[PDB]
């Protein structure tokens, strides 16, 4: 610690500088150094650690504010885009603490959303796409309901580059920052369930993968996150994503459509996920792409033994082919493997029937290796 204050106070210097790159550099060591001086705070919470952080971060982010609406030199501005960004990513709450920062930084992000700032042809989609880049983090950093105000202003400008004929990466980035946006608006993103449904509904009916995965992906979270008005269109939803599992051969598209049904089935609550559904996102299973969504479908199936058991006995040769293949690979998240072993162990120990007809056509060196650890 005695040796990074050194560290902030040289870089700081960087600024009165009139060379372009070394403010730039400048800006991107500041933001890099606070998330560093964030995540050892968090090994040992020395309270002056978590003190000096904030000295930091009292210093930078306000230098970050000042830059974008002075500085005229928009390399430099999108530097700072990024930085900003980053800190929101790490540092969250710590940085939106005193009152008034997160009403600024918005406005900011709006300066230069609508091109009303001090620096204002690549750099322009590029500044937006930054701008675009801080929403995500700053609704996750605030927690939804203290920035769904300005996310009704920052909703149409991030539209926009939805509608039909712009550029497939246009689209694609402005649709995943949405489902992004979503996330960390959390339960205040049941006030835009309406506004949303649209844009996502259709830029899944869009012909890239990544624009199609990340509408999906929207779709899920959206289904997750917008309780009570997201529930009505539930119907709608698994009305469009039922024929894709079978329509659609992009892999990437195949698991965010198997994530979005775990986010409907285990975020609807009435009744069970009805049969044909669960055992198609069970064929389509097991993830080849995105494997993130992983931990999803292990939520999934712990639903399941929750939820319902006299259901899981149906899907227990999809319920087995997965496990067979998915503890080989050890990229798979390990309480993933549980869950599923988890819906196993109760097949074999309450339903021996459909457990031995299940474990019938896996390959027999595959059967004995189920058979190994489960008794």
């Amino acid at each position: 610690l005695p040796y990074m204050e050194s560290v902030f106070e040289e870089v700081f210097k960087l600024l009165e500088c009139p060379h372009l790159n070394v403010r730039k550099a400048a800006h991107e060591a500041l933001g890099q150094f606070c998330c560093a001086l964030h995540k050892a705070c968090q090994s040992c919470p020395s309270e002056p650690n978590t003190a000096a952080l904030q000295a930091a971060l009292a210093r930078v982010v306000p230098s970050y504010m000042q830059a974008v609406n002075r500085e005229r030199e928009r390399q430099v501005v999108m530097a700072v885009l990024e930085a900003l960004t980053g800190v929101l990513r790490s540092c969250g709450t710590l940085t939106l603490k005193p009152p008034g920062r997160l009403a600024e930084l918005c406005g900011v992000l709006k300066a230069v959303l609508q091109r009303k700032t001090a620096c204002q042809a690549e750099y322009d989609a590029m500044l937006l796409e930054h701008a675009g880049e801080a929403i995500p983090a700053l609704a996750a950093a605030a927690g939804g309901d203290s920035f769904a105000p300005f996310f009704a202003g920052f909703l149409p400008l991030l539209v926009c580059k939805t509608k039909q004929g712009c550029t497939v990466a246009e689209k694609s980035f402005a649709v995943g920052t949405l489902a992004e946006t979503i996330q960390g608006l959390g339960a205040a993103s049941a006030q835009f369930v309406s506004r949303l449904l649209p844009v996502l509904l259709s830029t899944a009916q869009e012909a890239d993968p990544e624009v199609r995965s990340n509408a999906i992906f929207g779709m899920g979270v959206l289904a997750e996150h917008g309780g009570h008005p997201a529930q009505e269109h539930f119907p709608k939803l698994l009305g469009l994503l039922f024929p894709l599992l079978a329509r659609e051969r992009h892999d990437r598209v195949r698991d965010n459509i198997c994530g979005a049904l775990a986010r409907l089935l285990m975020a609807s609550p009435t009744r069970k996920p009805e049969p044909q559904v669960l055992a198609a996102l069970l064929h389509a299973l097991p993830l080849k792409e995105d494997l993130e969504e992983w931990v999803t479908i292990g939520r999934l199936f712990s639903f399941l033994y929750q939820s319902s058991p006299d259901q899981v006995i149906d899907v227990a040769p999809e319920l087995l082919r997965i496990c067979s293949l998915i503890l080989a690979d050890n990229k798979i998240p390990p309480d993933t493997k549980a869950a599923l072993l988890l819906l196993l162990t109760f097949l074999a120990k309450q339903h021996t029937d459909s457990f031995q007809a299940a474990l019938g056509s896996l390959p027999v060196d595959k059967a004995q290796e189920l058979q190994a650890v489960l008794g």
